[PDB]
């Protein structure tokens, strides 16, 4: 069976959830008779994340990762087709940390694409109500630098053999709290959210 | 009245047919399901209106005329909107280049000839708002319900209630698009904000449980 | 003493921001030799108390046709022209003064809203021929600058002066999103030329809006 | 004189009657810098002959620096360009009516490039400057796209150009003006303050490489 490990992200910026995580919680506790689903929650942190993460590739043999993150403001699925090899925000992680114009590996390439069938994700999940659809910039944050380092991994080490990342808008709660023209962001409830990353699991062997 | 504080609330619940090129809308979809009305304080009618310029208000006048309303709650669909969206204001102006569903389209026309300018509503909407945010729900006040067959029937019956006494109160909710709705949509229209059917159930059903706080 | 008279009015700086487009504007403007009209200009404070008082006083003083009102309205990407002024002060944000107003009336007892009596939809079209963004908007906000159009459409209708009234709210100049950080650094904006420029065509063409 | 810089602009596309980068282009291909060398170029905006005029161009001159504008309708400030990744992909036809959906466009290209000029320090000065200006990653999967990474492709295995940059730009006022329903409300920058922006990257090219 396919070896999947999929994670999700800590709170931060201030927030009290983060909709990656609630879903991977919720999928921690299903079953799928097609794959072995291992379950990951990453701090955020430009340290701390990588390590995590190259500690859990190291101990156990995965084959697909498949990357939550929150994207604050998007209103879909949000399918990130491209990493790129740099840190940068003037916002710092959770280990109160900046990263400006910084190499993740250097002289590692440039960006990579996911060699997923990513259309064919957004289509799938079209084709079942959801609003989804591809992105060619997941950040220069942390859930980039996750991204990037899985599919650089996938280059040199061959595992995991695939790495796709889905951002993930706001669940309501969080725009609930929110002052000001923010109070108009979009979102999407956890039953969607959850839905949503399901049917990928469930479709899998379509997207590799 | 004799009754004080102790009638039920005689709430009309409307919503609209689909229209530009939907098939869905979620006014209609939230009303068909809140027909159930197992509401304890609370007289629910419901109705579906056309989106129409000239058959919306009559279909809406035939029902005020043939039963009694305290509060009027209009549904509509507010593609693009990301959250409930509480409608403080209805002017006295059909205007769009789009026709409604029989053909025709209205240009800066006036939907009561020497009615005021706009009126605003009665209701607590800010407490409105509040309450359905602390519910955990997005939501919002808008000062524009556009000036297209939503904002026609609310000016209509915030103007008979100032005229006539009947509704005593009205509301517009605008409703965010379904997700089935943007999940068709081409292009750049494919990252529309959306939020789902059970959600905006809740939302209105929150504002039907709780009515007393708002009038 | 008979051509048209015109009070062009615009507003101080405020929330942070140290210049404002209407007042840029205006005081250009002020400087400007219009031979068709008699054009008065005024600078307003950004205060709910002190707005419509320094505006009465000018009206009580001077007989105004028409009040062309200009204010920013950060954030949007053409000349936005207002055609509803509603009778509501609401906003978090307090006024240069520090006060702050959470719903209420601005005249007791007023119109719920007026609608200006100029051709705005001509007001949009002409513009829009001489290359100009612009477009009509049904929410000129609760703030200082629905006050003052909600004044003036209010004292139109009652003393008949001024006869008419018009709000133009105005793009961030580019100079304002140029020190925005975050994604307000991707704001929209417009050069004070071509924003000066759409306010004189609309001096220019007053007699076909009213 | 001394940093020969290709500037590029593109034809109308898309049912526009004008494209600012051309327009920028015009206006400035009289302009003398004392430090630069300017050579001046319009791409057409097809998916054959965009990379074809080009790399004619740099076959038969020695180009240290491409500086290439586009049109990118929507947004509101100077949009300098930090990606280009290798494909061609759009529901949208070019000027020849051709359609690509998912094409490399370098077999076995790297999978996208990064410019090498300091584009944080490009940002910086428009600001100053009092010009909105931002930075982004992506320059879509069309023409615009197309041409960066060719030219950052090119310059990684051949030298020639030694950097590329690209400069994706508002709507001129007029390209909105024409527009209908909601799309009279886009963002857009006038011709002057655009051809300005430009300008003073060329001015202040050195601070860069």
């Amino acid at each position: 069976k396919l070896s999947v490990l999929l994670t999700g992200f800590e709170p931060f910026g201030g927030e009290k959830v983060n909709p990656s995580m609630r879903i991977v919680k919720r999928l921690s506790k299903a079953v799928f008779p097609h794959i072995s689903l291992h379950t990951l929650i990453l701090p955020v942190s430009y340290q701390k994340s990588t390590e995590v993460l190259e500690e859990y590739y190291k101990t156990n043999n995965i084959d697909i990762a498949l990357h939550l993150g929150q994207a604050g403001g998007s209103a879909g699925i949000r399918l990130e087709r491209v990493a790129i090899n740099l840190l940068d925000s003037k916002h710092p992680d959770n280990d109160g940390q900046v990263k400006e114009d910084v190499s993740i590996i250097d002289n590692g390439p440039d960006a990579y694409m996911t060699r997923v069938k990513i259309k064919a994700v957004a289509e799938l999940l079209k084709k079942k109500k959801i609003p989804a659809f591809v992105s060619y910039t997941a950040g220069q944050y942390i859930c980039n630098e996750v991204y990037y380092y899985s599919l650089h991994r996938s280059n040199v080490t061959g595992t995991p053999k695939h790495a796709l990342f889905v951002h993930l808008p706001f669940l309501p709660e969080q725009v609930a709290t929110k002052e000001g023209k923010l109070e108009k962001l979009p979102s999407m409830t956890l039953e969607l959210q959850t839905k949503a990353v399901r049917l990928i699991l469930e479709n899998l062997k379509e997207f590799i």
